[PDB]
């Protein structure tokens, strides 16, 4: 794997572009995401400052918030292209006004999943692909700037959160949205990422917050008590892509239960079907199998959701159900961007063709440019061996 070598593949070289190309392509995205114009481009925002210095939030334009999501992509694409100033602007936003540290309020721990952009939270409740992110990135920074001190001391801010998640006890408090009662961000019997805490729907999950390649870093840095549970985290989610992904087409739901069946959230019943969160499983379990090497399911399920994307050239959608039905929309990038990541694993060679798919578009524009804007950085990052495991001391 490339953890153990060292060496990442470029999957853009592999198709024939020259380095500066593929620095021209990734420092255009990045600019326009990052420094485009602020009404039709930008994601990333401004936000003045605190005790801690600059302020900065990444703008889910999709839906008008700020998500935890978008906040923990940010510090992702900005830890792997060495863009400390604004990694720690985004970080000290998030730690001011999503963080949760008030002992009795249920959320205690977490980050506020939505935001408005004046701070302010829609739900105090946290989205825990969130927290997976934010815990992965601050270790990936602690490895390539150091630690700071206070919130700036990456690494003991990772530790503290990831510690919490697994040991957070149940809790019942007043939030935003009334009394509510939650509990840890992993199951401790599944060792499996919960879809929330919120003991309501607790004991749920979804296969795009399934994340070994993560887990695995956290075997080796976290907190020593609990590193077997993230190794064991890591084995379940692989499994669980083998379950939960269909045996077909490779294509997962957004959202689970933990025997690997879809789940129908009663508020959103259209969660068995594959919509905007699976479009980013095919890239985790890529992602795994590439730095890893252990999910051996792996090759085959980018093989066979590669081969059924190709079925669906020029009548592609973007909402599908798992048995290959499509369910409306055209091309998204966001799409185009994740199925380009399971170059990382697949091995059959029309996965050219979906790299270079990826290879030419242009950075999105308008009201939806959040979350293909963010798919597609990572995208880049990913197909162009950019994007590494930074393992701290
Ligand atoms: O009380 C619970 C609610 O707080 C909970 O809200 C969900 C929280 O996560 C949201 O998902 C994020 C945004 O959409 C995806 O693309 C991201 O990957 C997630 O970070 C989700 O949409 C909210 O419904 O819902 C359940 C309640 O019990």
């Amino acid at each position: 794997g490339a953890v153990a070598t060292g060496e990442y593949r470029n999957l853009f070289a592999e198709i024939g572009k020259s380095e500066i190309d593929i620095q021209r392509k990734i420092d255009e995205a990045f600019q326009h995401l990052f420094y485009g114009d602020a009404k039709d481009a930008a994601v990333y925002y401004q936000a003045g400052g605190n005790e801690n210095g600059p302020l900065a939030y990444v703008y889910d334009v999709n839906s008008n918030d700020v998500r935890s999501e978008g906040m923990s992509y940010g510090m992702m694409i900005t830890v792997q292209m060495d863009k400390k100033a604004e990694f720690d602007a985004i970080w000290n936003w998030a730690k001011t006004y999503m963080y949760q540290d008030s002992p009795t309020h249920p959320a205690f721990g977490y980050f506020a999943w939505s935001m408005r952009r004046d701070g302010v939270a829609n739900d105090d409740m946290p989205a825990p692909d969130g927290e997976e992110y934010f815990v992965t990135a601050l270790y990936f920074a602690a490895a390539r700037w150091g630690n700071g001190e206070g919130i700036f001391n990456y690494q003991q801010e990772a530790d503290t959160i990831l510690s919490r998640m697994r040991h957070r006890q149940v809790i019942t408090g007043p939030t935003n949205r009334g009394v509510m009662t939650a509990t840890n961000l992993f199951h401790p019997e599944e060792a499996q990422v919960r879809f929330t805490p919120d003991i309501n729907n607790a004991d749920h999950t979804d296969a795009s917050y399934h994340l070994p390649s993560f887990y695995e870093i956290w075997a080796r840095v976290a907190p020593q008590e609990d590193r077997a549970f993230w190794a064991k985290a890591a084995d379940v989610s692989r499994d669980y892509f083998a379950k939960a992904a269909h045996p077909v087409t490779a294509l997962t739901p957004d959202y689970g239960n933990f025997d690997g069946t879809p789940w129908a959230a009663s508020w959103r019943p259209e969660s068995v079907d594959f919509r905007y969160d699976a479009w980013r499983s095919v890239m985790n379990w890529s992602m795994d199998y590439a730095w890893w090497g252990k999910d051996s399911g792996a090759p085959a399920r980018s093989d066979k959701l590669l081969a059924f994307f190709e079925t669906q050239e020029g009548k592609m959608n973007h909402l599908y159900s798992l048995d290959g039905k499509p369910l409306g929309g055209g091309p998204t990038l966001g799409l185009i961007s994740m199925n380009a990541t399971a170059a990382m694993a697949a091995t059959d060679p029309r996965w050219h063709n979906f790299v270079e798919k990826l290879w030419q578009q242009q950075p999105p524009t308008g009201q939806y440019r959040y979350y293909d804007g963010v798919l597609y950085l990572m995208a880049l990052l990913h197909c162009a061996g950019e994007y590494k495991a930074w393992i701290p001391d």
